[PDB]
């Protein structure tokens, strides 16, 4: 129960809900959290009906504060690398999620916690949330990507100076970097981000599902590859997209004027 | 045939030649006939070599490319899709590759490949009050001109994919505000203040070395598509042929004599 | 020589090492010597297992680096343009592969070679009044010392291509809301408000774990230039340098006991 | 429906899965059937902890894969055609993801699709008298499974293009001769002495202590994608993940006590 | 001087071209005229259609083609020609029935497959002379034949005959010599024939999966395979392909 | 510590150096003090002018190197296994960037980091009776140094997971058979023949000009390391240094005078 799958249902169908439960460890993650957070994506890395994930914390002002400290601690030294690995590896899997993202920052993201973060495809979060990669004040460095996806979210400059500096930033600051694409005024209830990404979430729900699929798929292996190459993929991506029913119906509502009932084939 | 004009400007504007949409019935929509004729147009200015500034924009107020000829699409064969978007992706891509600086002037609508095509350009400028996004999704497709792959590199992977994810609409100040354009400008009664910036910045780009430019843009986006260490022997190479050029020693014996530099693209 | 001062802080700013061109009587352009020394010092502060971060200033007020020593330039024949123009293209990339965070404090003009120089730290600070730009085109040629490259990274492609295009300069004010520079103050009556600001911005990396710091940049730098798969490795093999450290328990230990850790960096 | 077989050997083979294709009517080709089931056993294998090694096998005497199922191909309109191939295109390269040691048991006829999936295991071993090639350009297309990556790739671009420009079938003992294949054997009475080879070299795997066996098999995979340099880091990240682990302790035990090791994959 | 011919078979071996080099008073040397020409040659056929396979030879019985501030120059401009030659969009085979060293050998190593007679010699000798392989023999050797052996050979600037360079995996195939010593070209000419039957389109982007999807990262290849053979699925030769084999009889491909 | 021998033969031999490992009490094995020294003495000789060719062989009958001390690692805590073996790593690495030829001559057991030593040699010569292999996967352990990397880059991806995974033992027949050795021959009376082809092969490369063959060992590896385009530009660079030698001007006067080049290395 650490960690809570809701596969949402009404108007919210198709958006499915990872939420930290773990307010006695600050979210923080441990063995046992990374290996549910493992499971859960890799079940839904398969699943149908999921059409929108997003990945959030059930504990106020906490969204994940990174490494558990105390596990850390009683690590011997040679254990620290393949562990550390193994947290880097379940999060590029987040990455890798088929469908779109969304992290709802309502507390504080430090080191797992924004790389976590920085793995979504959407960022969003509350103007009095904490957030930043503090790796190097531990004589450290982010090992869960962060060196890697902050780069490439808010370029190297601003990247470095954040990873040098271990400076933490709060919502309105991450915004201005770019670090968020979304920032709000936290409600009374402590889940304004939450309350933004399910949104937003909602907001995708209409779409093409074989599209929206094809589509990161595109943008993520694009980026990758020079634009030549990335132009091909956008070619084969395009392709999976004309012999779907889907296509045919978005024509045919159009025809009857009427609004689009995709069923994801 | 006259739904495509391309004006070989003069006097203050010499050097600066616009492609102009002029579809108004179809909305500037990306008709074959249409691809065509953009196509044959620029591939001639591939080849010319007096223009030294391209500038694409609509004729028909209130509109910039409102992308697929969705009335035309629907007598499409499943079969003729693909062949023909890949048709759309390619020439948009022909733009993309133009040896000049290229400005395109949103002073309307600009959805799927009419933003597509804006990609492909070097500069965006649009009016406050003009409209444009990828809304394919919401029909089920993908952008196919290209879009995936320019609107990331354009605005980041994160914004890019919200875009393309909700197929949301934006105005000129909000592309300002993600950076989807350089430079947002008032509507004016005419309905080309887009227009009118365009050739007020490119008219800032008339004076500068024709080679110098060429080999500019060549070095920058070739240097982007592979890592520093290529893009800078790249740039060595860009450089080389600036240096046995008539225009270079045109600037140094200007900047000695104290005058404006009149180069010739030699 | 006094062409370039290597001033290695002490105390309060002990590991911080400044780097000051001074020239006026040349505008701290880059001259055949300049870089001589420049390379000389870079390579040296390189193996430095000292320091920990390094400012790039100028001792000049109202100057940066103007770039290329024009008055050299003219005298320079075809041959021997590109193998010149190539040494401040290595030297410059040499300061980008300085081991320990780089900070480039702009309070003055900063042009050409000037502003690649920058381009080449991890961080630019300016004064609001600062000048800065690349005008090579105006000149009939193109930034030859890593800008064509390092501009569209920073800035993006369309905003680089319209600074190169029109080679425009800009002030602190302007390039602050590119983003070409991070940081952007008000000058003050000593004109070295961006040197104070450096300083102050690297005394805030010198708490931090010194072994940490360098594979840290290690991992950034080299990961953006290849794709993220392979990125991932280069941060696990710099992650894996920290782990045998003393530093890191003395950051545990540190963290534990709620105080500040002192890191030897080992 | 049992098109596909999953046999988890016990006894002396414990440890050891085969696949097996068993669809006869259709020469085992890849329908749309097949490679969802050859996907759903892949997927769960990709997950299973007691797998040390994976042998893939037709129960069909004669008959490996005869690749494409062109009485489908045929149905299936041209839109349908990329999409499927890429379908397959995937299905095989998931298999070549394979954690644990692959090994393709050819004792019949490869064709295409066929042979590309033992060029996706790691290790391929074939009767004489088994037939085996890539005839895609015979039929107008090119091997779209892989192929054209992984033939290359296995022994070398000029034997690989010869193959594939040609479109030749080879047997055995001419896969052997150009280094398709590890082993070539001599058919038996029941057509299963490629497979009996595969599970004898099996069983040689069985042994090794199973962490290190997934470890090696990724510095392998993942290092020959990067340069050396990052080759060697990904050694050093896949040898540290050994290291904790209670199987070297008991590999050092084993020693000392002298005696066999007896891992536990931990 | 009509030192490079460029036969255009025809009837049975219609669709193959032959480049042949006749400088014997230079022993095929990779002079100025040569490679003007034969670079002038590849750019005619670079864009030819009509072209379906490409062999290289010598008319110059024994030899196939030796060596070769203004050297460097003039060494990137074979090296260039070579890769150029390595560019062809169509199959190329390089018939060795003579001797091929330095250049010559580095032309051979441009050429997608190689055969050549028991008895030719081959080799890269540039650092007896105080040099290395300056035609793209330092990169395509040990590609070809693996670091270890390119190293050796090159270290030891040793040359081997075709029985070598076959067990070096230097060359596809050996052959004894006949009396006309063309045992090579023969050779190359029967394998050229084994790829005419094929489809125009798939032969070309399959070359184009190959060649690039080798100079990149393999799920990077395997988006390249994906782009080429999306060129195959619209061709009517696809379909002509699957008439083919329904009707049980040899394929007409019209390249398109 | 006469571990290790270093002999520059003279005479007929002059150019060629030794390195002997002479440790039979522990079977040549890798143990702390021998790394040093080997790394020592490697440092050494990439500094070394005279050298132009290295050759590494065992100075005891039947053993080359049998890899890791098992002993001094048995006494190993598990936060010094990963330093250490990365030092070995390291060290074999240093070996492999050797800039002159180096030959690896196995008269004997080559196991593990023995063979990996070898590996980082461009070339390896055993005797037919000389047994090698990695049999790391049966101590739970995978081949730490550069084995994963450098096995599958000499003999292929099929053979390499082959022989890793099966963990077996090979001899010089079989090595050379599956192509990782170039030459192998029947032992000799003193046990030596390996060291003696190594000579014959050595005394081959001594005639041709030192900085050609440097820069000729630079372009193959470094150029094995990046794509086709790099490697050819890499080429370009390395034939670019020999131009300018007293050597290749003595090449072209022996050739004149027709008699044997005498060069010097410069």
């Amino acid at each position: 129960d650490e960690l809570r799958v809701r596969h949402l249902e009404e108007e919210n169908r198709g958006i499915v809900v990872l939420g930290i439960n773990r307010a006695y460890g600050k979210n923080s993650l441990s063995k046992n959290l990374i290996k549910m957070l493992s499971k859960a994506v890799d079940a839904l890395k398969s699943d149908k009906k999921v059409r929108t994930i997003i990945i959030r914390s059930e504990v106020p002002g906490i969204f994940c504060a990174g490494a558990d400290l105390k596990e850390r601690a009683k690590m011997s030294s040679s254990e620290v690398g393949p562990f550390v690995s193994k947290i880097r590896a379940v999060i590029n899997d987040i990455a890798n999620l088929p469908v779109p993202t969304i992290a709802a920052i309502d507390g504080l993201a430090l080191g797992g916690g924004l790389e976590l973060a920085l793995a979504c495809d959407i960022r969003v979060a509350a103007s009095s949330a904490k957030m930043g990669l503090v790796e190097t004040k531990l004589a450290i460095i982010p090992g869960g990507g962060g060196t890697q996806r902050l780069p490439r979210a808010i370029g190297m400059s601003l990247a470095k100076e954040l990873i040098f500096s271990a400076r933490v930033l709060d919502g309105k600051e991450a915004k201005a970097v770019g670090l968020i694409s979304h920032v709000l005024e936290q409600n009374q209830e402590g889940d304004a981000a939450y309350r933004k990404a399910l949104d937003l979430a909602r907001e995708f729900l209409p779409q093409g599902p074989v599209a929206m699929r094809v589509a990161k798929l595109a943008i993520n292996q694009g980026m990758e590859v020079d634009l030549v190459t990335g132009l091909a993929i956008e070619e084969a991506c395009y392709a999976q997209t004309i012999p779907t029913k889907d296509r045919l119906e978005g024509l045919l509502a159009f025809k009857e004027k009427r609004p689009p009932r995709y069923k994801g084939e």
